[PDB]
């Protein structure tokens, strides 16, 4: 609440983004932690 | 928080919308968004 939207088309378009960001962010962004985090654990050699 | 209930009755009110108003757009947003995004990808005609 410290900056929002103050003029009608500002807050008309919050309003009808509201529904597509909120959806996008929540299935994005853990798909996207996810993704990056499922690398090797194991890999490597053994050195002699 | 720019804008919000005032009055007695009012925020009576939000306290008993949020306990299902939250509820009916969080099941309810992601599955109108899904119900629109599936259509033939493919589809379509081969033009030779």
């Amino acid at each position: 609440g410290d900056v929002y939207a103050k003029t009608t088309l500002g807050r008309l378009f919050m309003v009808f983004f509201i529904l597509g960001g909120l959806a996008m962010f929540a299935s994005y962004v853990p798909e996207i932690i996810e993704l990056i985090g499922n690398r090797k654990k194991y890999g490597g050699s053994y050195s002699a």
